[PDB]
């Protein structure tokens, strides 16, 4: 079929009666996900805008990963309803987020050999990211999605961003996940895929462990200060050397010296291949 919109309505709308909500999978503070069917056969996730929490215009914008980027390893935006309740509409990723995939029964029983395929295919979609100019500013196994084949792919839910002039600077009163942030994004506001990459590091303790928080015991000041000293992450329990190793790449104190993630990716690709 090679061969052969209203202005007022997005270019991705659909209209609110192709869509039949049958599940509520979550609910946040920016509104519940939903597993629905499209046009009757077509198994798709639903994310419902809650009607105060944030403006139309930032859930909806063209800014923006999901509409500019397409890839096998990123989540694949497939519609949104503009008219209130605001739909965002995407494939469905059947085991869900990967840190509730990996407390599940089959989760607890993942060889190495496939939580390093999963970071190898996280890492795989980053490097989509990284060579596009972006930068997605909350990389941890919360936003890696789940199919029902075991293969991961990479959300955003508005906070990742085209990099211009290889940074993008955060506002005065900006918090982000402590345990999971770079210290130069913490202290000044500055993220680059540099600082994915330290994040990447982290999301690598999750794998390993299961879903664990990082940096077992310790409050986020206690993260900070152990830091600044020049500490890392204690060596997680049934962590692999060699992992903990490419860890601590991510870690480099200099932005600079933290390898790219087509670097990580053919790492990664090795360790489960051997
Ligand atoms: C089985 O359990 C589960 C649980 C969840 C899911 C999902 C899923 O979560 N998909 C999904 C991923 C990202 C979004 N994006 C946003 O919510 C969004 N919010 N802002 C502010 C944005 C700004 C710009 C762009 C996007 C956004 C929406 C959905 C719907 C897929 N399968 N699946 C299965
Ligand atoms: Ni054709």
């Amino acid at each position: 079929g090679h061969m052969q919109k209203p202005w007022w309505e997005d270019e991705w709308e659909v209209p609110r009666e192709t869509l039949k909500l049958v599940e509520r999978l979550g609910a946040g503070q920016f509104g519940e996900v939903w597993m629905g069917y499209y046009n009757g056969h077509t198994k798709v996730a639903v994310k419902s805008l809650k009607q105060g929490s944030m403006s139309p215009d930032a859930f909806l914008a063209e800014a923006n990963l999901m509409k500019q980027l397409q890839h096998q390893r990123l989540v694949r935006l497939y519609a949104v309803v503009t008219q209130e309740p605001i739909y965002i509409i995407t494939e469905y990723m059947e085991n869900g987020s990967l840190v509730d995939f990996l407390k599940t029964p089959s989760g607890i029983k993942l060889t190495i050999n496939k939580l390093l395929d999963m970071a190898a295919q996280i890492a795989e979609g980053m490097a989509f990211i990284e060579e596009r100019n972006y930068i997605h500013r909350d990389l941890r196994a919360a936003n890696i999605l789940v199919s029902d084949t075991l293969s991961c792919k990479i959300a955003d839910f508005g906070l990742a961003r085209l990099i211009e002039d290889n940074e993008y600077t955060a506002r005065e009163g900006a918090k982000f996940p402590i345990k999971w942030t770079a210290p130069e994004a913490i202290n000044y506001g500055t993220f680059t895929i540099k600082s994915d990459v330290w994040s990447f590091g982290i999301l690598l303790t999750e794998i390993v462990t299961h879903g664990r928080i990082p940096y077992p015991g310790m409050t986020n000041p206690e993260v900070i200060q152990n830091l600044e000293r020049g500490y890392r992450m204690v060596r997680p329990d049934n962590c692999p050397e060699e992992l903990y190793q490419l860890m601590r790449l991510c870690w480099k104190e200099r932005p600079e010296d933290r390898p790219t993630f087509d670097y990580l990716r053919s790492v990664l690709e090795d360790f489960f291949t051997a």
